[PDB]
C-alpha cells in the first residue's frame, strides 16, 4: 500500500530490493511517462519543492538546479560541472505540497534532469524502457526514506575497531614505511586503529598476492602491527593481471570466470598491472571464486579490506591502444598540419574509461550473455557482494571491515563506500558533509571522505578542519595520492592540535558507534538533514551545511580557510559544545535562531539538543582501550540516553544486554 | 618618508611606479633577507596577522594558508590548488599588531609562500636577487594601500558607456548573429550598451582585419549597432598570423618588430591563426607600431577593445611540435609497452604554454637582448600599454574602453582586466567577489568576471546570481566559451527576472559611476574589505563574502545554489535595501550584528550605511537614456552625497561643475 512497483518492459534483476513488491496495474501516479525516445518520466515541480536523494552524487542536499547522470565513472576531479561520479543511487524524494519517493531500478545510464533545462521540470530518462519504478508514499520525506530503507535490506555493519581513526597513503611500500607510520602516531600519543595498505603491497599489482621481497613473513608483520592495536587494511582491485603462472589468472582463464568479448576471447583492460582481465562479477560462480580468494589474506590476520577501480576503471583496452597508436603514427608523419596536437591530445584522453570499451565485453549470467554497458552500474556492487558473501562462508560469526569506491543500491548490505578521489580543497569539506545524509537515504551509512584531500597538496589548517568533520563520519581516514605533500598528522608543527582533534573522535566513539548500531538495526539514518528533524520550520528545511546525528546532536563544521567561526541556525534551544585542546569541554546554552559561533582550528564543535544528553569517554589511543564504564554525560539535566554496546566483533545484535539507559 | 626602496643587484626597470623613491641604505626593516640561493624574504607572522593583496590571485581576501606564484599563466581551470593565474601583482600588506606593505618590483617568477610551508611563516622568493622592494609604513592597511595607489599612478578610467551591461560569446560570427543578440535584448527591454566581438570577426584570426565576406561595409554595421546604443567591442590577440601579403606580418618582419629566437629568426608560436609571431612588447618602437594599428578599428567607429592570449599564450612552438611528433612516432611503433599512453598524453600537455618555449625568444630592449622568461610578467602589461599610448596619440581627450587578461602592476594605468576564463560554478561567484578588493589595492579598478561562467554549462539561477553581483562590478559582462550552453539573458524562461536584475544596474549607474570617478581621481578604492572601513571590529576584519563600495554602501551577494537568503554581519546600523522585481525598492533598518537576510533570485540586495545616502535613477535601457536630473535618494534623512558627473566621453575631470551635493 505504501510502496508500489511499476514495471516497464523486461528489467534486468539487480537484486537491489530484498522485499518482493507486486507489479502495480494502474496508471503511473505522478507526472507523465513516455516511451517515444527510450524512457522518460516528466514531472512539473512546485516552486517550493525540495528534491532529496541520489546518494553519492554532485553538489548539494537539495538536488534542484543541475543534472546528475547515474553512470559509475572513475573521475578524480570533483568540480561542480561533473554529472557522474562513482555511485549510481537512483532514489529521489520530491518534498513539498505533494511529496513522494521514486526508486528507478535500472542498471545503466540514467539521467536526472532536475531543473537543469527548465527550473520547474524534473525529467528522468534512459535509453531502454526496461526498468522497475518504485513509488513510495508517506507523510513526509523522512517517512518515505525509512520505508525505502526497510525494503532494500539492513545496512552493512562494520566491526567496532573501524570506528577508530585510519591512516593511508598511495606509496607505503616497505615494512619501514608502515613502521614509520606506526611510530609517528604512537610515540606522539595520537590515537589510531588502522593503517591502509595501498597497491604497492602486492607482488607487481597482483590481486591476492603480497610482495615477497618486502614481506617474507607477512603473518609476523600483521601481528607486529596488531599487537599495537593497528589493523592493516589492504586494497583489492577489479583487474586481475594477465601473467603466465599466476594462479588467479590461470584459474579465471581455464574456468571462463572472466568478462569476454563477443567472440568469447578474454577481454583485456589495462590498469596498474598493465594488461588485466575483469572477473565476471555478474556470474554467480565467478563471484564465489573471486570472493573465496580473500581467504589468502584473512588467514594471515587481516580483518578488513577496501576495493578500488571497480567501475571498472580502464586506462585503455587493447583496441583503444591500437587506435591511439595508429593515430599517433599519422600525427607523427603529418607534414601538412592536418592533424593538430589538440586532436592527438583528445584521442589520448578518449581511450581512458571509454564508453566504447564498456560495449566491448559481456557478462555471462547463467549462460545468457549481456553486454556490459547495459548493466554497467552493477559491477562494483557485485564485486563488493563477492567479498561480503565470501566473508560469511569463511567466518560467519565475524564482522570484517569492507568498503568500495563504485556502488549501486543493494551494495549497502555488503560494504561501506568512501567518497573516492577528492582534493585538498576547502570546498571538498562541504562536499563531504553534503553527501552524508544522501548516502544514508540510500542505505550507505558507513561512509567518509579522504581527510585532508586525496589529490593535490593540503595545508595544516585544511587537514585540521577536515579531521574535525571526520570526527563524526563512521569512516574516518586520512588518505593521500602519490606525489602529494605528506599529510600524516605528524608531518606538521604543533602535533598536539592533531592529538586534540583525534582525541575528540575517540571520546565520542561509544556514542557514535551506539547511534550507528541503533540506526542500522532499525533501518534508520545516522546523519539526517535538518528538515527531517524539523519538518515545520521553513528555515530549517533549507539548511545545507549542518546535519543532525542520531536524535541527540547537530554538527556544523567550519569549511572556510582562515575562519575563526561560522554562522549556524538552531531550530531549537541547544548546548553549544566544544572539545578544547587542553582536554576540557566547553558548554554554552544557545536559544532557537541565528548565531555566530567561535570555533578555533584545534577545537571540535557540536550541539546537544534540548532535553537530550550524550556520553563522552576519557580519551584513549585505540578503540580496545576506551573506558565505557565511567563516561561523563553532557547535555541537559534530567535527560537520559540509551547506549547500545556489544563486543564489536561478532553478530549478536538482538540482546537486551546490548542496551543500557544512562541518566544525567 | 613612509615609503622606502631597497635595491638588490641590477633590477630590470618595469615602470610599475610613476613616483621616484630614493634607494634606502639602512638595514631592511622587517623580517630577514637572504641572498644565499637567489633571493628570499622571510617573516614570522603573529597568529592574528591578516595578509592582504596579490590582486588577481587565487583563493581569499586574507591570503594566509596557501602559496601564490606570480607567473602569468593561461590556465582556464581556476580550482583551489592553482598557484598561478593571469595576474602578477606583487603587492602584499601584513596587517596586525605590526603592519607594513611590501611591493616586490621584479618581472619574473616570484613565489609567495604565505603560511603554506609553516603556518606562521611568510616567505617570498625568486631565482635572482635583482629587484627593488618597497616598504610602505602606515597606521593601518587602508593607509598603506592609498600610499601605494599614489606612487603607481592614476588608474585607467573608462568611458561612461562601459558602465552599462555587455554581452559576448565565443561564436558570434555573422551580422545576423549580432542582430539576434541586439534583437534578443532590445525587444525584451533588457538594458544593454555593449556587444563584444570575439575572434571570429577577423579574417582568418588576423589582428587588425575584419572578415570582409561577413562584413562588406563594416563601418555601416558599426553605425547600425551604434544607432541602437550598442557599441561593438572587438578582441585583439598577442599573436600576429604568419602570412605572406598580410601587411601587419610583412611590416613586423621587415622592421624587426617581432620577438626573435637566439639566432635572430622570428620566433614562431601557434595560437588561433596557426603560426604567429609576437610583437616585441618591450621594444618602444614595436609598441608604437602595434598600438598604431588600432587606428584601423577606431576609424570605423569602434570605441573600445579587449586583449586576450597576452601571457603570451602558446598552443605550441615549431620546436615543441617537432618534439611531440618525434615522441608520437616512437609511441606508434612501440610493441613492447615501453612507452605508456600517459607519457604520450603528458608530452601533448607539456607543449602548451611551455616553460621551455618562454626561454626560446628574446625582447630587444633599447638595443639590449633579454631572454623572455627573465621579463615574462611584463608582456601583457606592455601589450595593453601599447594600446593605451596609441589612444593618447590618436585622440588624447577621448576615453576608450580597454581591458586585458594578463597584467602586472603598472598596466592599471592603461586598461582594466577581466578575471579570465572562469567557470559556471557557484564557487566562482565568490571567487569573482574576493578578487575585487585585492585588484583595487593594486590599481585595477575597472574589473569584473564572465557573468554566468565562461566555461562549462550554466543554469538560469546561477546566471541570475552572477548578474546580481555583476550589478556592482565596473565591468558587467555576460561572456561564454564555444560549445557551452547558450547564456544570453533571453535564452531562459521568465525573462522579466533578467530585466529586473539588469534594471538595478542601470538604476545604480549614476552612483556607481560617481564612486568610480571619485575613487579613480583620488587614488582611492572603489571596493574595500570590511576591515578597511571597520578596522577596530575583530568580527568585521574577517568577513570575506561582503565588501564595502565607496563610502556609502555594503554589498553581500548570494552565492549558494538554491539559497533564498544568506547570513550577513553588519558592523554598524544599515538600511537593508532590495531592488524588487516590480520596480519598487524595499527598505529595512537592521542594527549592528549578525542577521539572516532573505534575497530571492530576482532581487538585488545592498546595504546603505548609517548617516549615508545614494541617488537612484529610474530604469533605462542604455547609459545615454538615464535621467539623472531628479534622481530619488535612498538612505538616511539629513545625510548628503556628493555626485560626480561629466560628459562620460572626454577627460575634463577637474571641473567644479562635475560635483553636485545632494541632500536627503
Ligand atoms: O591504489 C591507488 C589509488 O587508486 C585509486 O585512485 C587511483 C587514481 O589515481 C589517479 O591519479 C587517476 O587520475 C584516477 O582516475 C584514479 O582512479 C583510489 O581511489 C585511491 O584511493 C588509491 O589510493
Ligand atoms: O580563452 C580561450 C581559452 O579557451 C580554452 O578552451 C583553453 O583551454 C584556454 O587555455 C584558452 O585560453
Ligand atoms: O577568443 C576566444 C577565447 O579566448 C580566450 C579568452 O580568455 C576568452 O574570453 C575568449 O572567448
Amino acid at each position: 500500500a505504501m510502496i508500489r512497483k511499476y514495471r516497464y518492459g523486461a528489467p534486468f534483476d539487480t537484486e537491489a530490493l530484498t522485499e518482493k513488491i507486486e507489479t502495480a496495474e494502474e496508471a503511473f501516479p505522478y507526472g507523465e511517462i513516455s516511451q517515444k525516445e527510450g524512457f522518460a518520466f516528466t514531472y512539473i515541480m512546485d516552486e517550493d519543492d525540495i528534491v532529496y536523494g541520489l546518494g553519492e552524487s554532485n553538489r548539494g542536499i537539495n538536488k534542484r538546479g543541475y543534472c546528475y547522470i547515474s553512470n559509475c565513472t572513475d573521475d578524480p576531479i570533483h568540480t561542480e560541472d561533473k554529472r557522474s561520479l562513482y555511485g549510481a543511487h537512483n532514489f529521489i524524494i520530491v518534498s513539498g505540497k505533494t511529496t513522494f519517493g521514486l526508486f528507478f531500478d535500472y542498471p545503466s545510464k540514467l539521467t536526472f534532469d532536475i531543473g537543469y533545462t527548465r527550473m520547474d521540470t524534473l525529467k528522468v530518462s534512459c535509453e531502454n524502457a526496461d526498468l522497475d519504478i518504485y513509488v513510495i508514499e508517506g507523510e513526509n520525506a523522512y517517512d518515505i526514506v525509512k520505508q525505502f530503507r526497510r525494503v532494500i535490506g539492513r545496512s552493512y555493519i562494520p566491526p567496532k575497531f573501524a570506528f577508530g581513526f585510519g591512516q593511508s597513503r598511495w606509496g607505503y611500500t616497505t615494512k619501514e614505511d608502515f613502521r614509520a607510520v606506526a611510530k609517528g602516531y604512537r610515540e606522539n600519543h595520537i590515537p589510531i586503529d588502522m593503517i591502509y595498505m595501498d597497491i604497492d603491497y602486492m607482488q607487481d599489482f597482483k590481486d591476492f598476492t603480497v610482495n615477497e621481497k618486502n614481506f617474507p613473513d607477512f603473518p609476523e608483520f600483521v601481528k607486529e602491527m596488531k599487537d599495537q592495536e593497528l589493523r592493516l587494511i589492504p586494497i583489492i582491485d577489479a583487474g586481475v593481471k594477465v601473467e603466465k603462472g599466476y594462479e588467479v589468472y590461470e584459474e579465471g582463464v581455464k574456468n571462463n570466470y572472466f568478462c569476454k568479448r563477443e567472440d568469447g576471447s578474454d577481454f583485456v583492460a589495462a590498469v596498474w598491472p598493465g594488461d588485466t582481465h575483469f572477473p565476471d562479477m555478474l556470474n554467480p560462480e565467478a563471484r564465489k571464486w573471486f570472493g573465496d580468494k580473500y581467504r589468502f589474506l584473512i588467514d594471515q590476520g587481516i580483518e578488513g579490506f577496501w576495493n578500488a577501480m571497480n567501475e571498472p576503471a580502464i586506462f585503455y583496452s587493447s583496441e583503444g591502444l591500437a587506435e591511439a597508436k595508429e593515430f599517433a603514427g599519422e600525427f607523427a608523419k603529418d607534414t601538412e598540419g592536418k592533424i593538430h596536437p589538440w586532436a592527438m591530445q583528445a584521442k589520448m584522453k578518449d581511450i581512458v574509461n571509454s564508453p566504447e570499451d564498456y560495449k566491448r565485453f559481456y557478462h555471462n549470467v547463467n549462460g545468457k550473455k549481456i553486454r556490459h554497458d547495459k548493466v554497467h552500474n552493477l559491477f562494483g556492487y557485485n564485486m563488493t557482494r563477492a567479498a561480503g558473501e565470501a566473508f560469511e562462508r569463511i567466518d560467519p560469526e565475524k564482522r570484517f571491515l569492507m568498503f568500495s569506491r563504485s556502488s549501486y543500491i543493494g551494495m549497502h548490505r555488503y560494504g561501506g563506500i568512501w567518497m573516492g578521489d577528492n582534493k585538498s580543497w576547502w570546498s571538498h569539506i562541504l562536499l563531504n558533509l553534503k553527501m552524508l545524509p544522501s548516502l544514508n537515504m540510500c542505505g550507505f551509512m558507513y561512509t567518509g571522505a579522504d581527510l585532508g584531500g586525496f589529490g593535490d597538496d593540503t595545508t595544516r589548517d585544511l587537514l585540521l578542519r577536515f579531521l574535525a568533520l571526520g570526527v563524526f563520519t563512521p569512516l574516518m581516514r586520512d588518505h593521500a595520492a602519490e606525489g602529494t605533500r605528506e599529510q600524516e598528522c605528524y608531518q606538521f608543527e604543533n602535533i598536539e592540535d592533531f592529538r586534540s582533534v583525534i582525541n575528540a573522535r575517540y571520546r565520542l566513539v561509544p556514542y557514535l558507534y551506539s547511534e550507528y548500531m541503533k540506526a542500522a538495526l532499525n533501518d534508520d539514518m545516522y546523519f539526517k538533514p535538518l528538515g527531517f528533524v524539523y519538518p515545520d520550520d521553513k528555515m530549517a528545511i533549507r539548511v545545507e551545511d549542518q546535519l543532525m546525528l542520531g536524535n541527540e546532536i547537530m554538527i556544523a563544521p567550519v569549511y572556510e580557510q582562515n575562519a575563526r567561526g561560522r554562522y549556524v541556525y538552531l531550530p531549537e534551544e541547544m548546548k553549544f559544545i566544544k572539545f578544547m585542546p587542553d582536554g576540557s569541554i566547553s558548554e554554552e546554552v544557545l536559544e532557537k535562531g541565528v548565531h555566530y559561533v567561535d570555533v578555533a582550528l584545534n577545537e571540535v564543535p557540536l550541539f546537544i539538543r534540548s532535553g537530550k544528553c550524550i556520553p563522552v569517554a576519557e580519551a584513549a589511543e585505540c578503540v580496545k582501550d576506551i573506558d565505557t564504564e565511567n563516561m561523563q554525560l553532557i547535555g541537559y539535566e534530567g535527560s537520559s540516553y540509551t547506549l547500545y554496546e556489544d563486543d564489536g566483533i561478532h553478530k549478536d545484535y538482538d540482546k537486551k544486554e546490548n542496551y543500557r539507559v544512562l541518566t544525567k
